[PDB]
Parts: C-alpha cells; sequence; structure tokens
C-alpha cells in the first residue's frame, strides 16, 4: 500500500543515517516514538504536519520521502468533514443518528486515504456521539495519548486539536478526582482562543466550553466559571447560534444556584434561557428548558 512505501521510505532513510527514532521524534512535541513505529510499519499514514517535521529531521524535502505516492486529501472530505462538524443533534437522538451516519459515510469513502489524525476525529465523534467508554477503544486509546500529549504543549488549538480536547473532558465526565495541573493548563488556553469566521470551528470551540462549565459545576473548580460563560456568548455572537444560547443560560442558572444559592439570579438565568428557546423554530428546548428550572425548584 501507499501507508507500506511511505513508512519504508522514511525508515530506510532514518537508518541510513544510523538515526533512532527517539533521536528523530525529539521531544515528542510533533511526532511521538509510536507515531513514528506506526508510520514505518505501514499502520498509519503521514499528515502533512508530520511528514514535514520528519523530512526537516532528515534534512530531506517531503518530494523526497513521498517519490510517487502522495499523502493528499481531496476537497471533497473536507467539505464532508466541514458538514458533519457544523451539524448540531441537540441531544435529539433522530439527529445524532444522522450524525453517526454521516460519520460512517465520510469513513468509508476516505479511511484509506487520511492520516492518523483525521481517523482519530472521526473515532472521537462517534465514541462521544454514541457513550462508547473510551476504555472499551484501546487502540483510539493509545492514539489519543499521543496527540493529546502534543496538544498540551501548543497555544493555539485548530479544529482537530478541539475535538482531542474534547475527547480529554469526555473521559473527566462523572469523574471526581483529576489531574487538576492539567485540567486547569486545557480550561486557561481554550480561554485565550481566537474566535475565528468559521462556524464549524466555532462549534467545536463552543461544545468544548460547554464541557468545561459542566466540569467546573461537577468537580467543583468554580474559579473563572462566569469567564467560561462569557466566552460561550461570545462565540455564540460570532456565529450568530441562537439555538445554543438556552444551555448556557441553563448552566449560568446552575452556578448561581449551587455556588451562590442565589435563587433570584438563578431564576432570572432560567427566565432567560427560556426566552431565548421561545423564539426558537420548535418548541422542544423551550418545553426542556422550562422542565429543568421547575426540577431546580423555581418558579
Amino acid at each position: 500500500s501507499i501507508k507500506d512505501s511511505i513508512g519504508l521510505r522514511i525508515k530506510t532513510e532514518r537508518e541510513c543515517q544510523q538515526m533512532s527514532r527517539e533521536v528523530l521524534c525529539l521531544d515528542g512535541a510533533e511526532l511521538t516514538v509510536r507515531q513514528l513505529i506506526r508510520i514505518e510499519k505501514g499502520e498509519s499514514l503521514p499528515s502533512l504536519d508530520k511528514l514535514s517535521y520528519i523530512a526537516k529531521r532528515l534534512g530531506k524535502s517531503m518530494a523526497d520521502l513521498l517519490d510517487h505516492d502522495r499523502i493528499e486529501i481531496p476537497d471533497t472530505y473536507y467539505e464532508m468533514k466541514n458538514r458533519l462538524i457544523k451539524f448540531p443533534t441537540y441531544g435529539d437522538k433522530e439527529r445524532v443518528k444522522q450524525k453517526l451516519d454521516l460519520i460512517e459515510d465520510v469513513y468509508n469513502q476516505f479511511f484509506d486515504i487520511l492520516p492518523e489524525e483525521e481517523l482519530l476525529t472521526l473515532d472521537i465523534l462517534e465514541n462521544i456521539l454514541s457513550f462508547t467508554s473510551w476504555e472499551e477503544r484501546p487502540k483510539v486509546e493509545e492514539i489519543y495519548e499521543d496527540l493529546f500529549e502534543q496538544v498540551k504543549r501548543k497555544k493555539k488549538f485548530s479544529t482537530n486539536d478541539l475535538l482531542v480536547i474534547d475527547y480529554y473532558f469526555y473521559h473527566l465526565y462523572g469523574r471526581k478526582q483529576y489531574d487538576k495541573k492539567i485540567f486547569d493548563r486545557i480550561v486557561d488556553r481554550v480561554l485565550k482562543q481566537n474566535i475565528p469566521t468559521d462556524d464549524a470551528y466555532n462549534i467545536a470551540l463552543f461544545n468544548d466550553l460547554m464541557a468545561i462549565a459542566g466540569l467546573k459545576i461537577s468537580l467543583e473548580s468554580f474559579k473563572d466559571f462566569l469567564t467560561v460563560i462569557d466566552k460561550l456568548l461570545a462565540v455564540i455572537e460570532k456565529s450568530q447560534f441562537h439555538s445554543y444560547k438556552p444551555g448556557v443560560y441553563i448552566l449560568e442558572a446552575k452556578y448561581e444556584l449551587i455556588h451562590n444559592g442565589n435563587k433570584k439570579k438563578a431564576t432570572e438565568n432560567y427566565d432567560k434561557a427560556i426566552m431565548f428557546a421561545s423564539v426558537l423554530e420548535d418548541s422542544v428546548l423551550e418545553e426542556k428548558t422550562r422542565a429543568e428550572k421547575a426540577a431546580d425548584g423555581l418558579g
């Protein structure tokens, strides 16, 4: 396969230079040893970023390492990935099915020309959307592990980075102890991301911010909570995500209730959620929001 031939070219040149894997990979920020091994064994295709690094370390141009083989991805893939990521479900299980079908479709159409990071993106969306246990998928976990180590060192996050970060938050769900240093570092860097004109990116960023806010409540990490609310509203503002407002004001209400014991402010925030829900095309979210307000003991 293309993966076999490219992997062997990389491996042959590395060995030719009497270069160990650890030497090639340096501090692992751009390429890890296990990432390199999967490439050299033909198990995964290098992405442009990782091939660019490998070629720099070997003093070659990328064209050299490829010979006639290619690693480029068709525009059609990116269009379907873009449509997929932009697709909201709101927890609606008929939409969830629609989204899982899109993922399946994209994977079937492109799995053989995609690098590891793109393939992981598909696995992550699928696992979270289907509530698959992250432990059930060790092969995915091994790949996620090194890509997440690399995300820890980044200041600027891509859409794929944001989705890895989503999978990370997914690990923390329901837990009560957690690596506090890692969490705070990730949250802090998420909070500093520029907000671009790019709905796909903003949806991934919005969903990570939602995860942070739910976790800050459940892990009792209340520092900067309203800063998270503020960022959520800023993303909604940038991309005009009107349907996403009620979920944000519900979280702010739960914060006021649980952390400040403020029932008047919590009632105001639920009422904002109900108001923003009420002018939506369908009334599912308004009914849900009204029910949540009532279950939290407010009028």
